[PDB]
């Protein structure tokens, strides 16, 4: 299984994104369980729409409906300890869906990011690569 | 009786902002019922851990922990209400965040926000100034 993270929507989702041709390779070779949390497309919205407007966006608001992918709920338990870590976690800049998404990730057993950029592998999961 | 916004707290928690002063005045004219939302303080820890670091992020965090102000966790229900309204206005740009905002502010029976930039006055809403 892997977890999706608003890098790789973002790219996915993003013709003109330098990552776009490689995230589409990733698209065409993920495993069957495929997850991203409310957070992370709500994050994605807002990233689309700043950069290619309000069409480009609403594919992202789509995703919500898939059958495919899994969207968690991310639950007030969770973000509780999303919090915690982030409070305890000062030695690298991370935003706030960063740690629900490790949170999910922790909680559901995923170790494969769908993601760029490092913080995912920093934080000890696995950003997957082409 | 008031929903504050990310574009406040960012204001509030960095003495460097331009319109800290104005938040200050504000929030010493509160009224009693003072509210946000999870999203709102997650987008704000973001924010704040970017430009002051992470010092001045956990002062977000702590928001949470607050028994003054009432920190609404948003429903799934509450994020359909802001996808579908997201899709529909495409007249202006806004984020998830914000959207998520007006929908918890409209079932709340809010009007008044704390809030800059004018995003929220165009959603419907009342952005307060001193």
């Amino acid at each position: 299984s892997i977890f999706v993270a608003t890098s790789f929507w973002a790219a996915l989702g993003n013709a003109g994104d330098a990552r776009h041709g490689t995230a589409k390779r990733l698209w065409a070779s993920k495993p069957p369980v495929v997850m991203t949390s409310n957070h992370v497309l709500g994050e994605t919205w807002t990233l689309l729409n700043r950069r290619c407007g309000h069409r480009a966006a609403v594919a992202a608001a789509a995703i919500r409906l898939s059958t495919v992918v899994r969207v968690e709920h991310v639950t007030a338990d969770l973000e509780e300890q999303a919090w915690e870590w982030l409070v305890r976690h000062d030695e690298r800049e991370y935003s706030f869906v960063d740690a629900t998404s490790f949170a999910v990730m922790r909680k559901k057993g995923i170790q494969n990011a769908y993601a760029f950029d490092g913080d995912f592998s920093a934080a000890g999961f696995v950003e997957v690569r082409p």
